[PDB]
């Protein structure tokens, strides 16, 4: 005898609440888009009405995106998810973005379904506050049986986000053994592993964690597919990705892009005992072939009336695509990363009261700080909402006096674990930089020129490494974030700057028509 | 028995009525400042005071560079040039820019000195207009000598200027030859070539024509000094240049520099039979230590009244030097260029009505166009009078559609004759250009990049030669100028544009500060 369940699953949805056109920018073209929660729900419908055991999982990322969640603050991933009747939920690292306070009052009181980290443990006053809030596991009853589902949550988070100093965020495959354990001497043999640490760390829980049947996963953006993929996204495996563990058990891996593109679709088969016999399934692409539900996509348009204020002004055009997708922005140069470095330099030269400042012409900017595209089609219209989704963080370009050695120890950082879509790639202004990745991490960087500040005409001078300079940056690498420890140690001077969002706008509304290019300032050897 | 001529000479004085900054850009700092014609004036009389016999001559290009000329159109040229009391003047190819009509009313019919070019012959309606206006040569007393000059003017005068196509421009060796045959005939012993068409051309006067005994050049703007040289200017040869022309004889030939920063000076010793014994000198700097002259410089102030409108408004600020200097814009990438090009594209795509241009990312510029630097030293201020010495011709920046095979073929023209400061090599937007100078002309494009255009994103992607490009560019360079013959016959669309001078004044006011750098658009390599 077999029982059958269903697995559907999504991942690092970022408040696309909303459809949204193939890139996951907003959507113009109504024909064409894909996506959103109305969408999703009549997909859920169809597959719930067709099969009799079904889970719908979250694997984390919900928070931050759009001005849905500028607005909402959570309340409406809390009420959406609801709407949806997801059955469990995974803590990733944006879900702590407006702190612990941030996550409980919207989201973790107003969620009617369980919310789990097994690895993210609560000291000092915050632990009989958010006692009960999230769980390590839930055992989810699913027709006449039991499944287990425990939770996980990057290590990175504390780094990436804000946690607070009471949340310890403890290695995956520690905290979750004993819970894994604990759940078989309990009697439940089906046991989901459902978390938000990206897809190597989701692998080795696979290998390592014994007990733990299926992984499903998020945090990498990971694409995975089975034959002839149905869009852009290139499939990083199949679907399932298998991993063979420790005691020889085939453990499928799962994960379902991004944006609510699509939504992730595991059919297993399991023994009588809870061993996984087979498994099978792919991504299900949420285009105009399933119809927005009429009920949800009503609700929507209803919470929808309190953000139009942001959509009104135009700011400006586009000429060319601004191309800010994360398959760009972290693995080469990107025409949004240009324009964005481009106008944090020509904002802060405004200044001119303060002449520390006033020559500053060199930019860096993490490519995972480039959170969406926005397109050229509609007589490429900038509004402030379409900017919102590209810069969403509230952060400020801050400035920085940077030693040479630092800056080309960043520049190494840059590229350390490049190929597998990680933020810390660096989008730039006012430097021609060049990688050879052929050689080993720490000594990929073969060319590095740098805008002269001590010249009458500027150019690109070689980097002396004794020699100190200027850059303009986000406060999150000013800060340390990305693991980009060697600025905040070794920088020199450190200063506050304008808001990163207004920076732009400012500058599209001075610029009037933007044509941003791909130059050459990153070449590869 | 031996006879002393003095020869003061100036060359392509361009409008610097007052004077300049070191760079000859407008002056700021007064008490750094060179040049202009209240100095001028002081120098020629200490030398007139102390030497007998001076001839003061100007080989050509006194036309054309700042807002005197765009306001007065050569009436301060005649002006001050006879307060300065000039002996003689070549026509230069710049005389020609507002037509002949602009040559005849302003300068010729107020000039109070011999106006001269043997090489320039006058025929239709025209040559009846203009007889006797201008002179083959003018022979001057000097004491109790006399001295021919001869004049000439560039052969490329057609190519850069509006002449019209009733004056010819003869072989300018085929032209003086006969006149100084006359001369000698009518008793002259001692010439002057005095003309406008480059050293290179100078040289070759020097060497053909026999019986010039000195050559007084201009055009291609060459520095000459003897010893070590007081300022910026880096030395082309000694001063004077000796050649050794083909009937035995030691010719001396001289240029100084431009812009009226410094006034050639050279002292040669005569026989009786108007042979050159010796010669020496050299272009003395018009610098602080030379006070300008108080009444040439209160006749100057009176003129300037009506040129202030232009100084007043500040249409924005630059916190970089705009390197926009011969030696950098016909030689390498030069940041003015950049400035320019970007100015050219960005104002453009404002014509959003116009949809066959909407897109067009590409622009080429000649560098002789750029015709003068300005100074971030001052909180950088950029006027109109500022704008006006960069780009003083009056063109537009009209748009072309070029095959890749005819934009190629302009990128080899612009370094084909390379290393003289022709004003053919191209500043760039859009376009990264690699040259290999060490192989031959027409072959020295080895990497030549261009944005696209039917793209979501704009890469520089390696130009083909049978796709099609959009391009802006000076109509000077559409209508053919500088040799660009492959872009007027080959070009297969070509729409008048905005005027020159309004596009960077826009852009500038639009950008508020400006910060243009060079950016690696032109290379060199040696593979
Ligand atoms: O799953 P994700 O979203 O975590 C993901 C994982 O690699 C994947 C992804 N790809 N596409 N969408 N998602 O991207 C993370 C990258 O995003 C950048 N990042 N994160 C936060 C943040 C920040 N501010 C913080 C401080 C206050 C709360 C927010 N500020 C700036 Cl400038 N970058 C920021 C960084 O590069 C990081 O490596
Ligand atoms: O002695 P010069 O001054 O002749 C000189 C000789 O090599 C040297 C020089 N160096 N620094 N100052 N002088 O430069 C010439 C270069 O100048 C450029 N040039 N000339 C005219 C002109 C023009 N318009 C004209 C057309 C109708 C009347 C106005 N338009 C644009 Cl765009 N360029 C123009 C061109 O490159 C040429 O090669
Ligand atoms: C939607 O996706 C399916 C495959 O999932 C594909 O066959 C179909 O062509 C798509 N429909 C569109 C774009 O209307
Ligand atoms: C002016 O030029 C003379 C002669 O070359 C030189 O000796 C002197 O230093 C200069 N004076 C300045 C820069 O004040
Ligand atoms: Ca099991
Ligand atoms: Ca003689
Ligand atoms: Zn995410
Ligand atoms: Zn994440
Ligand atoms: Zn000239
Ligand atoms: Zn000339």
């Amino acid at each position: 005898s077999m029982w059958e369940l269903t697995i559907l699953h999504t991942n690092d949805v970022h408040s696309r609440l909303e459809q949204t056109s193939e890139d996951s920018s907003k959507c113009v073209d109504a024909s064409r888009c894909m996506g959103g929660v109305a969408r999703l729900f009549t997909k859920v419908q169809q597959i719930r009405r067709a099969e009799p055991n079904v889970l719908l999982l979250d694997a984390g990322d919900q928070y931050q995106g759009t001005i849905w969640f500028t607005v909402y603050k959570g309340a409406e991933v809390a009420h959406f998810m609801n709407a949806l009747r997801y059955d469990a939920m995974a803590l990733g690292n944006h879900e702590f973005d407006n702190g612990v306070e941030g996550l409980i009052e919207p989201l973790l009181k107003e969620a009617k379904f369980p919310i789990l980290s097994a690895n993210i443990k609560a000291k000092g006053p915050l632990a009989s506050q958010i006692s009960g809030l999230y769980l390590p596991y839930k055992v989810l009853p699913v027709g006449d049986e039991v499944v287990g589902i425990v939770g996980y949550t990057s290590k990175e988070t504390p780094f990436l986000s804000n946690p607070g100093t009471n949340l310890v965020f403890e290695d995956e495959i520690t905290a979750l053994q004993p819970e894994v354990d604990k759940l078989k001497t309990l009697n439940v043999n089906k046991i989901i592993a459902l978390g938000h640490s990206g897809f190597e760390m989701d692998k080795l829980i696979a290998q390592k964690v014994r007990g733990v049947d299926v992984v499903v996963g998020g945090h990498s953006n990971t694409f995975l597919y089975t034959g002839n993929p149905p869009s852009k996204e290139v499939p990083a495996g199949k679907y399932p990705f298998i991993v063979t563990s420790d005691d020889g058990r085939k453990v499928p891996v799962v994960q379902a892009y991004a944006f609510g593109k699509y939504l992730g679709y595991l059919k297993i088969e399991f023994d009588e005992r809870g061993n996984v016999i087979s498994s099978h399934g792919n991504p299900i692409l949420l285009n105009s072939s399933i119809p927005e539900d009429p009920s949800i996509k009503a609700d929507i348009n209803k919470w929808r009336i309190k953000l139009d204020d942001y959509s009104t002004q135009e700011l400006g055009k586009t000429i060319v695509y601004l191309d800010g997708s994360s398959q760009s922005c972290r693995f080469r140069e990107c025409n949004m990363g240009n324009l964005i470095c481009d106008a944090m330099i020509n904002n802060n030269l405004r200044h001119t009261d303060e002449m520390f400042w006033n020559h500053v012409s060199m930019c860096i900017l993490n490519g995972g700080g480039i959170r969406s595209p926005i397109d050229e089609r509609n007589d490429g219209t900038i509004t402030w909402e379409n900017l919102a989704a590209v810069l969403p963080f509230g952060g400020t370009f801050d400035l920085v006096q940077l030693k040479g050695s630092t800056l080309k120890k960043a520049f190494e950082h840059s590229v350390h674990r490049y190929g597998q879509s990680t933020g810390e790639f660096l989008q730039v202004g006012g430097i021609h930089v060049v990688y050879d990745l052929s050689r080993k991490p720490g000594d990929r960087v073969v060319k590095l020129d740098v805008l002269c500040t001590k010249c009458r005409v500027p150019s690109y001078d070689p980097l002396k490494m004794d020699e100190v300079y200027k850059v303009i940056l986000p406060n999150f690498l000013a800060n340390g974030g990305d693991g980009f420890q060697m600025i905040k140690d070794e920088l020199l001077r450190h200063d506050s700057g304008d808001q990163d969002i207004n920076v732009v706008s400012t500058y599209i509304s001075k610029m009037k028509v933007i044509y941003p290019a791909v130059e050459g300032r990153i070449k590869f050897s």
